[PDB]
């Protein structure tokens, strides 16, 4: 079992190459120093066929992340949008996770970015949402907005998420809750966080936490459903006494939270607002409703 | 021009594979999330032959960095020590830079480290030292000791070093001076920093900076040459009014600093203490001296 | 003495005599501060003695216990009824009420395993309100949101408040202004802080306690057509404000005439402060039938 | 099972009161606001008899802590020392943990005429698992870190309870800067290449047990360094242990799932643990000033 | 030279000759930085030379003196009339005005007891390619002022050492201006200007916390609302500025100066953006009287 | 009563000028932006004559401060040393406080083409507070941040924070303030370095965010010469509360004992034994009663 050994094609520098041929040299610069940007995109089976959810937003963020790191993607947004569709279409996938990733090649081994060639790959492949997960606050502090570029989804910056996730798992939990350098709640290991108190939705301001696309989708869905939503600084004990809490992310969708640091969240099961938003988001991404058709890009 | 199209061998998981055949899949976990550890080792031409300078300290630190990241190196320290010498000998190198690197394989794409295979790679290949360099203080804050593991030499953590080095170069300088989150001088982008005032050597405490092996080596040489050395917190303007300043690193060796942020350092020239320590370090690594033979391991 | 009084104290389900409400000297909360409490007021209304926002104080008491992982052995309706009994059975026309939850004297370690949860409720019975008070910014930094649970009203957390208040008093002032770890204005020693500048009300965003009296002022400010903005405030921003005042359960609405020697506006209670102070007293005294749910008759 | 329903006496404002009768009113000021200071002292059985270890240092620190909180103890240091000796003697304790505690009475209920009460109560592995606390240790300008105050232990209770719920035994505290500060209630030490490293007394406790280890390390020829320590510097240390009055020397074999050294009690930890025990038990006549006979 | 020139300067209730507007070298504010000042512009309008937002600059001047416990020995009406006098008496068509409140040379200690307060108002006549093509900005390695170390709401004299250090750094790095970050790492302001960005048609500016409540900033908020632009005050990171569609500085002396590059990252297309051009044109039409609105903001001289 | 209407001379840009003639234009750049460096120097009455204490260290720190601020002093150290002695000699001062000050002139007005001017003024020099102890209140203003202001340079505009803190300590009933760094640890007084004694050992904050005071450096020398153990480390405010002794060091404050901090009595509330010996040693040194360290006393005539 391996992520490298499987059938299909991977979009690699403009061409569709076989899956096991999509390799890079062991002295690849991003492999050793972390300078790279990537995306996480999902394709869902809809009544209209396989559709990618908010492809343009993920492609724009990819270019934004590369622009932050001074990495010139040798392609336009149209080609990357088309190549991301091709990554799912040319594999005949009914539903997939998509990993567009921009990295520096194996041209040089120094810290200077000059001389390094920019490579782009796009790989696509096929109770947590029900009752709720267990969360433990991480002892590792979340990224500092002047140490790592928090608006960029960069490869090397995910060590902190991995350390925190391993700590949460070794502590008996399913996910970690990250605090910013100021001590306020920021996000999960790879998800944004929302809480509900007295029918009002609260979520941390986009300061140190990543401007999640699933987060933005729930902000739009909440307004359309008439929910009052407040962006403000949230403390860890404010999460303890919330009626509801859930995570948002491309991979996690809307995942309810039932316990943080041993504190039961409300009644300890998926709350009414969480279920309404979770259902609305799933119907949106799966094409169960004609609403927001501009957010669904058919792959074929 | 490329770092992959090369003639030679690279130590790849217990086997000496051809340089062009030392590849990994493009969905390598460390490639996407930066979770990995590496070292930077130099080999010098001594009167006794090609020797690796302080091989034991670099292998010990490599295992420390892996131990910090909960990465299990599937080889003993002796096996890594023997394989490091093999990367220099089997390539017929008179003087070499060695890059041992430990990374997670292309087994999974989730943030959980479970199921990931640990691979080990050891690749080896062949005026500023005498003049001194221009330095500019980085606007990017150095790593935070509770966000990144500052004692580990991890791959993904060097995004901050590349951002800083590019800023320094775009500003017309040669290197950046990093400040910790408290505003005190920490290190260079890839080197440790030292200053001299009234014949006393000062260097930042091993706090947010990497415990450099060249740093620790200079501590030994400074004591052998009768220089009082004090480890304390240093401010940027204390560097401005120092009599001397220099950088230490495996690649940088002993590099004098003639100017910081436009402020000339002393006489704007390699001062007496820096030159004596620089010659003492070069005589040590090239075997021109006699003592510390335990720090020079023959490669053949 | 606060122990030698005539009356009753609601103690673990029953009304005991005031001097009989004792606890052992090795009580866990007494040695480690792990406990939560509330400050509630009862006012005389045309309908009789009524507790102001009893439900909000009881809900916050349970929230503070939930934060500290303390299981209150009573439901919210029992605590609500007990709080009314603390005022009624003491024959109080207007009262301050102190519900408090603490760990008993079953152990002496830092672990909470085996500790019994006890609940007590004790209820007992002008120029500052009109002329304003002197405030000196505290040299003690206010609580850190990840060091202490700032949303919980915990016993041991008030050491910081006592240090700041005594510092302000020895400095010739009446109250202290707390700054958060980042240097922004947080609150007073035991009150929230508001400022007025060009007819707009500004208050720090919630390292400060989400005060119930602060919440009523938001409601009263909107009812009286006042624009209110929640944002980070600096100490010098207070110096140049037109008005400033504190808000708390025990202090109600206390104007601020001077901060750090800087005169605030005209050096006395301002217009907006007067109307909010008037609106708050009219609300708690039942002078207006509005927000009748916020006045629970003690009966 | 309760800490109140016990036999014995408790020193309570100058006199010896029966254990069950040593009570205070439920509106005690320290109970509601945390304004109080305390000490943890141990008595050990020595060949000369039951002896309190460093009674003078704990009593001095108790008056220091009170002084920090502007609390005037209504007794001199000699009276407190003698009362501490009596708390062990009059209970017929061969070895005891002693809890002197100073607190404000139930005179007022405001935040500003409070009476100061004093009580003194006395009663009778290869390494532990440690998890770093997600709670930050006390800030040196928010709470008085040199004073051993009652209300400041909420942070310790939250961290210890977090470590236990996570499957560990003790917590490791980080200061607001992210550097290793201490354990839940104990100082922390690490050993790397025969050298002892302990966090510089920043947000630290200035522990008396820590101060004795400095002396015992120097007498056993161990170089000791006080500096800032990071959490991952603990991961790669050869040894690690906690020091406290009630914990003495507790070895640390694992921090955040990282095995410390060989995962067992190390040589330096063993030598310092035996030296501390031989010191407090009076095995040798060394540091006799640090042992005060109870009788 | 700013001293050897003809003209008059308002000096403590009297108009003295420009070369005679002197103070002793042991002046307290000169040595310890305790003083407050303003930056005011006058423009040519169809009604004549008019000061832009004279009331807002005088009010803030008194606020800054109040923060520093400095008593201005004059009323706001007298300072308004003196600011107009510094422009009218000098026969200036368009000028920059420097009202400055400082402590005299009464004592040399750090205590303010005994120091007399002086008020000076000087006005003198007034880069155009940068105004239309954008400037190069480099983030400052010097951290912006801390809200509990210096009084950031006051426009104080000594607090501008930090601005000078950062401007010198940016210039030595090849750029025209510095971008300042607060102690927490978020974007605060330029060296002497407030900063704005545009992303998907929405204007973003740092919340008034560690930066100065700029009057030009307050004017742009009004001009943005009148043009239907959604404006959001929030914390901004340096890399959020990298990916912004537009960016520009605001200040009395800088007007609306677009930003084309930050830390080597091209800002959008690398030139003045559409939203910036509309606000810049609106600001010039406002201060020069091309529009009739906001007659309060143009005080004829 | 004023610091300008006095008889005597002031060294002003290479020449001595009459005291009342030592003026600068009111648009002086340092006057408006605080960018300038200065020193505080003392001349004492010694058996060999009026002598400046550590003239070289104060002149070297002035050039260090100007080097940090990128200010080019148009004069050399030898000229400044000679001018500093002239400022005392030519005024016939038996003892004096000297204020060497480097500042930008009135050439420009933006944040270039600025001329550097130098002035050195000297004037003749609380005794009950010198032998009994002062009251100290911890300042609510945070001390300077090592990356916001240049804490090793003695710059003009940076002393706003000292004035804000000193006024607070006085309005609270005290004589001096105790400053805490942005991390909460003890840094210094408003303009003095702070020392504490506990069990016969001297503790003082490490040269971190506080000023590397020359008087502090002399005490480290004198403490070593008296066999005292001295430790540099991070000190909390409550560590000062429980110290046996505490005092301030500075050029103007010399050695000032501290009897009370935040209402906490320091030890016995009077000048401790260690403070008295170090105060005696410092006064004997600067006044020439001890002939040791002859290079630290530079005769004026």
């Amino acid at each position: 079992m391996s992520m490298a050994d499987r059938d299909g094609v991977i979009w690699y520098d403009g061409e569709l190459v076989q899956w096991r041929d999509a390799t890079t040299h062991v002295l690849t610069h991003t492999h050793h120093y972390g300078m790279g940007v990537f995306e996480g995109v999902r394709a869902y089976d809809t009544p209209q066929g396989t559709a990618i959810f908010r492809l343009q937003a993920h492609t724009d963020r990819l270019f934004d992340s590369a622009h932050i790191m001074n990495m010139q993607i040798p392609y336009s947004r149209d080609e990357i949008n088309e190549a991301t569709r091709a990554a799912v279409r040319e594999n005949n996938l009914e539903s997939a996770y998509i990993r567009p990733m921009v990295f520096y090649g194996s041209e040089g081994m120094g810290l200077r970015a000059s001389g390094l060639k920019v490579h782009v790959i796009i790989a696509a492949w096929s109770e947590a949402l029900q009752q709720g997960i267990k969360v433990r606050t991480s002892s590792f502090t979340r990224h500092h907005v002047n140490i790592s570029m928090t608006r960029a989804k960069s490869n090397g910056a995910y060590i902190n998420s991995m350390l925190a996730l391993q700590e949460a798992i070794s502590g008996g939990a399913d996910e970690a809750m990250m605090l910013d350098p100021e001590g306020y709640v920021a996000e999960g290991s790879g998800e944004n966080i929302f809480i509900i108190k007295d029918g009002v939705i609260y979520t941390p301001e986009v300061t140190a936490c990543l401007n999640g696309i699933t987060r933005n989708t729930i902000l739009t869905l909440a307004a359309e459903h008439g929910f009052k939503l407040v962006e403000k600084r949230i403390t860890r004990d404010e999460v303890y006494i919330a009626d509801e809490a859930f995570f948002t992310g491309t991979a996690a969708e809307v995942t309810p939270i039932r316990e943080v640091d041993g504190r039961k969240i409300g009644a300890g099961r998926r709350g009414p607002v969480t279920e309404k938003l979770q259902k609305a988001y799933f119907d949106l991404v799966s094409g169960k409703t004609e609403a927001h058709a501009e957010w669904r890009t058919l792959v074929k």
